[PDB]
């Protein structure tokens, strides 16, 4: 079995800014979610050979973690807030999308998703 290359969290030749909205998005969103008790099956890209998942990467293509977004964010990956919104966006419905209603990691991407919901609710203007 195994597992995908990650998602890039470097790339040179990508233009990149450091926006007020931005770093709203590492000092509050990301570290909120980060600290969740909910948090640890989000911090880093699923593991489909440790977690015996093949299916994984064969249902999710655009897989997406805090990890990654973490590292974006602190090496100053992105132009601009709402791209970042879209990855953590896309961390919930892989979520969503893999896993059966109810199940318990469906249940804490709910509660990580409702504190994002909250937090983006008041993005400063930038
Ligand atoms: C998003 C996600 N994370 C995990 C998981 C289990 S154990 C672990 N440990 C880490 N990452 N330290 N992550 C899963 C998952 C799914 O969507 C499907 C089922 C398993």
């Amino acid at each position: 079995s195994m597992n995908p290359p990650p998602p890039e969290t470097s790339n040179p030749n990508k233009p990149k800014r450091q926006t007020n909205q931005l770093q709203y998005l590492l000092r509050v969103v990301l570290k909120t979610l980060w600290k969740h008790q909910f948090a640890w099956p989000f911090q880093q890209p699923v593991d489909a050979v440790k977690l015996n998942l093949p299916d994984y990467y064969k249902i999710i293509k655009t897989p997406m973690d805090m990890g990654t977004i973490k590292k974006r964010l602190e090496n100053n990956y992105y132009w601009n807030a709402q791209e970042c919104i879209q990855d953590f966006n896309t961390m919930f419905t892989n979520c969503y999308i893999y896993n059966k209603p109810g199940d318990d990691i469906v249940l804490m991407a709910e509660a990580l998703e409702k504190l994002f919901l909250q937090k983006i609710n008041e993005l400063p203007t930038e």
